[PDB]
């Protein structure tokens, strides 16, 4: 088994609390090779994605870009967002579209303060963010929205999820799926649901739709370094 590994930066606060803006972590590639007992033939196998695992994956409306989201929805899943509690229901293997009773249990702790707070820079009248900033708990930030924070179990796999407690998701800027309703999406065969942890900050699969098998990269494993100073404390395991 020779699992190729490699080395992204993470520019972007899509997938906070978990990966924040100076992160490098570390994708396991789900590609991987297996030669013959000694010479003769080379199998390459392709692991799939458990639902819950950060994933990199080629951005669909342009190959050239990797993305890195939560595979939330995989294939035969009925995912439903609700975009006013910002939670998620999963159904697995209802492909068909009946009144299944085999649903994910998907749960949600309370609700607390994050480390981290968002700023909006004024455009003559607007709000359009400048960075998240990382203010203590007792402390403020002028013209900035304290975030707030949640644990979310996908079955077997609890994570955290940010969420600003202004904003909502345009429901009408969403992609919708043909034949289904708006926040609701059967996964078809071969393609994934991808999900940002910070909710309300993240262009993913509920605005540009599912991504192909084919389009995979891997499996974030680690974060072998990150800067903002040196955070040390975040070198380690992904959680
Ligand atoms: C959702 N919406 C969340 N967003 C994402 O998922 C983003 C989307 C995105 C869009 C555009 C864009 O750039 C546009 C600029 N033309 C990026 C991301 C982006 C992505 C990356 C970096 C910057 C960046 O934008 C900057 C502009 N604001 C990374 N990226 C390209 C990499 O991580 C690359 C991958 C190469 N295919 N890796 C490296 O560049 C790299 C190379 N070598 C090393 C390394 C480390 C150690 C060593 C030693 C052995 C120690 C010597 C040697 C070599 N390390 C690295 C990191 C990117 O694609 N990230 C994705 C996941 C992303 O963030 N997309």
């Amino acid at each position: 088994r020779s699992f190729i590994y490699e080395p992204f930066q993470i520019p972007s606060g899509s997938m906070m609390p978990t990966l924040l803006i100076g992160d490098f972590i570390l994708v396991e590639k789900f590609a991987y090779g297996i030669k013959d007992p000694i010479y003769q033939k080379t199998l390459i196998e392709t692991g799939h994605p458990k639902r819950g695992d950060i994933v990199v994956f080629k951005y669909p409306e342009d190959p050239k870009l990797d993305y890195i989201k939560r595979a939330v929805g995989l294939p035969g899943d009925k995912v439903t967002y609700d975009p006013v509690s910002k939670e998620l229901t999963i159904q697995p293997g209802c492909s068909s579209g009946q009144a299944c009773e085999n649903a994910l249990p998907v749960t949600y702790s309370n609700v607390e303060p994050s480390d981290f707070v968002q700023t909006f820079s004024r455009r003559n009248g607007g709000e359009a963010t400048s960075g998240f900033f990382e203010v203590p708990k007792n402390e403020t930030k002028e013209n900035g929205i304290r975030l707030s924070e949640r644990k979310e179990t996908l079955g077997d796999v609890t994570h955290r999820i940010l969420t600003v407690p202004i904003a909502q998701d345009q429901v009408g800027m969403y992609y919708q799926q043909p034949g289904q309703q708006l926040a609701t999406w059967i996964v078809p065969p071969g393609q994934y649901f991808m999900m940002g942890d910070n909710r309300d900050n993240s262009a993913d699969s509920r605005y540009w739709g599912f991504v192909p098998e084919a389009n995979l990269v891997g499996r974030a494993t680690a974060i072998w370094m990150s800067f903002d100073g040196l955070r040390l404390s975040r070198i380690g395991g992904i959680h």
